[PDB]
């Protein structure tokens, strides 16, 4: 009765084009008469080792740039780059355009990810922005230009557009405005991110899920202080769990009962036990990718 | 484990979906091209529901009793039929947006997107596996009756779940769109039970070849085994047995790996018998099982 759940996809399949230059292709928004996509399409082999953005964009006309929306070309008129992202005008606009924004998310926040090769739609799934500004996405060759996004009522929020994978496997990328998530750069080089930390309110929101869908082996009488809490947390690379946090968790604590500071008692016997091979909700592992939102909203 | 769930893009669903009310009952429908499909039971009256007589029950109904909306907009319904456990309702406009489409049963096992949904107001995508008892681990609410599951194959969206009811033990059942259950469930507000739970086998060894293509291969031994000797031990293991079509769908898998299907079911029933001995695959001492061959290649390739 909980599952990991993103949002539907329409609303931005409409916008995914497939943009090329030279033997680069990736994917690209189409967003009233702008496409936005990863700059290092303009790259080639010997580029990609270390780029010069603006000298290579200088030497390239609108007419290098092959944008596909489906069967139909369009026409760049006017190029411009933001950061690590390239902006492309073209002739026409997107009719499917939905209403939208660009945010920038927190860490520890969720969003939606549309996988995309070729401007086409291939998959969608959820993550959460990591501590360590990674994302543990799925993504293969020609997934750039894809992008992450939450949706608002009628608003399509745009956060994440796709760049790299670190040599750990998980990724990184930019917001809408071209800016990193993250100490990383569009550079083919290996990357190492920092330490990654456990979203701790999110662990707390999935073991509360876990609660009202029946499983409450882990549970337990005793209870704690916030910041005896935080220092148990730190000590296994949890984050700090702020007042703010435990204030989100209200709905939760209030729909079932059982104060925030007692689920965290509840965690930290999980951290300094283990889970004696059981599992909650299926899993062997903690899980931290589901937000309060999420868990509120799916119950 | 380098795996996520990953749904299908739900777009060519979610220009699919409407709902459909009978007095204060309102549920979700599928609009392809001038008919509307949508669960039977939304002509029952909150008190019909613990035996509904449906042949009755529709005998009283009148297409002007159904009122359909796209969005707020009424779509007029001209005729109205029951197929099994589905309503078709013909309306007075074609769907602009239907896609290339077909309706499939899937087999146990088999994965598929859910679009869930709510006043023909789509909520989320995720994707599920049809239990061997014909069971998914979905998440709905009141109200999501007539979500459908789905897989796309290039253009074309393949149907093959309607959702009807959830179980005491918090799985839920339903339909194809030709309205015949998948196991034993019928649409009457009973407790009903699903029989025990069984590991799915041939995604467990699409899960280990999957393994074998990231590198991750201590568990291949050096023996075979016979499907039948094979499906005998897996059993005692509460593993379903395997059928000839499991071992083509492991056919690509095979091929990519050189390994033949026989020799895995060796690893895996040894495995099972020995267990992992502090070990993990993929970053788990768990087999996954909701992972299937088609899932593999589509995530690794
Ligand atoms: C999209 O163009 C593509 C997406 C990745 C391909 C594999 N999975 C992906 O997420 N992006 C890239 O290939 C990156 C392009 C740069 C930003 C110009 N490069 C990248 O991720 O390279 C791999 C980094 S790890 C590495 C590098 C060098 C040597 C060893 C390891």
């Amino acid at each position: 009765g909980f599952r990991k759940m993103a949002f539907p996809s329409g609303k931005v399949e409409g916008c995914m084009v497939q943009v090329t230059c030279g033997t680069t292709t990736l994917n690209g928004l189409w967003l009233d008469d702008v496409v936005y996509c990863p700059r290092h399409v303009i790259c080639t082999s010997e580029d990609m080792l270390n780029p010069n953005y603006e000298d290579l964009l200088i030497r390239k006309s609108n007419h290098n740039f092959l944008v596909q929306a489906g069967n139909v070309q369009l026409r760049v008129i006017g190029h411009s780059m933001q950061n690590c992202v390239l902006k492309l005008k073209v002739d026409t606009a997107n009719p499917k355009t939905p209403k939208y924004k660009f945010v920038r998310i927190q860490p520890g926040q969720t969003f939606s990810v549309l996988a995309c090769y070729n401007g086409s739609p291939s998959g969608v799934y959820q993550c959460a922005m990591r501590p360590n500004f990674t994302i543990k996405g799925s993504f293969l060759n020609g997934s750039c230009g894809s992008v992450g996004f939450n949706i608002d009522y009628d608003c399509v929020s745009f956060c994440y557009m796709h760049h790299m994978e670190l040599p750990t496997g998980v990724h990184a990328g930019t917001d809408l405005e071209g800016n990193f998530y993250g100490p990383f750069v569009d550079r083919q080089t290996a990357q190492a991110a920092g330490t990654d930390t456990t979203i701790t309110v999110n662990v707390l929101a999935w073991l509360y899920a876990a609660v009202i869908n029946g499983d409450r082996w882990f549970l337990n009488r005793f209870t704690t202080t916030l910041n005896d809490f935080n220092l148990v947390a730190m000590k296994y690379n949890y984050e700090p769990l702020t007042q703010d946090h435990v204030d989100i968790l209200g709905p939760l604590s209030a729909q079932t009962g059982i104060a925030v500071l007692d689920m965290c008692a509840s965690l930290k016997e999980l951290l300094q036990n283990g889970m004696n091979g059981r599992t909650i909700l299926g899993s062997a592992l903690l899980e931290d990718e589901f937000t309060p939102f999420d868990v509120v909203r799916q119950c």
